């Protein structure tokens, strides 16, 4: 028995295992535009990938990540409201069951298909272990999908899929580059908060982008297609892996645009 996205082991029970679950900067939270402040002294988002260097894709039994070689500044995220540079470590997705929901952040209550998240860890702390456990430690970039034209970077990732079916499985993903999952636009909504899986640390500065990408219904079907259980165990698909929106509690949304 583990924490999972079911009617018994759901979002709505992990604060007895976990009792920062109701904490005072959880995540997500649903951004209302019209109460986000523009804030004129927030730098634009400085993105470096040319250099990143992929290495495996696992299926984890709660979605499937994308993992990059971090023992250096190959892919980097700077500028924006961060202070140093935060090395990106891997990149996973949410989705739903159907095309009406599945982020985790919601704007003016409205849910995306999906949500891409791209985790980066303060390198002033030497390792993502140890960034976990700081107030500034992580920096997640989050990205909605929308259902409409087919992502042609993101193919790579939808094939590989079926290798990676049940959990436990991993399997090698070399030269993949994430620049392909960027929207035209970096104009982003940030705030502080928190992991959106367990141990849910409150160790992340948010950046929402407001600019959601589009899949097709194809690609994200194939999503769908992944389990939770492990092979060998009863069929469970992977869908709705998503947390639902927390209290903004004392927090305030800033915007990079007006
Ligand atoms: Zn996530």
């Amino acid at each position: 028995h583990h924490w999972g996205y079911g009617k018994h082991n759901g979002p709505e029970h992990w604060h007895k295992d976990f009792p920062i679950a109701k904490g005072e900067r959880q995540s997500p939270v649903d951004i209302d535009t019209h109460t986000a402040k523009y804030d004129p002294s927030l730098k634009p988002l400085s993105v470096s990938y040319d250099q990143a260097t992929s290495l495996r894709i696992l299926n984890n039994g709660h979605a499937f990540h994308v993992e990059f070689d971090d023992s250096q500044d190959k892919a980097v995220l700077k500028g924006g409201p961060l202070d140093g540079t935060y090395r990106l470590i891997q990149f996973h997705f949410h989705w739903g069951s159907l095309d009406g929901q599945g982020s985790e952040h919601t704007v003016d209550k409205k849910k995306y298909a999906a949500e891409l998240h791209l985790v980066h860890w303060n390198t002033k702390y030497g390792d993502f272990g140890k960034a976990v456990q700081q107030p500034d430690g992580l920096a997640v970039l989050g990205i909605f999908l929308k259902v409409g034209s087919a992502k042609p970077g993101l193919q790579k990732v939808v094939d590989v899929l079926d290798s990676i079916k049940t959990k436990g499985k991993s399997a090698d993903f070399t030269n993949f580059d994430p620049r392909g999952l960027l929207p035209e636009s970096l104009d982003y909504w940030t705030y502080p908060g928190s992991l959106t899986t367990p141990p849910l640390l409150e160790c992340v500065t948010w950046i929402v982008l407001k600019e959601p990408i589009s899949v097709s219904s194809e690609q994200v079907l194939k999503f769908r297609k992944l389990n939770f259980n492990g092979e060998g165990e009863p069929e469970e698909l992977m869908v709705d892996n998503w947390r639902p929106a927390q209290p903004l509690k004392n927090r305030q949304i800033k915007a990079s645009f007006k």
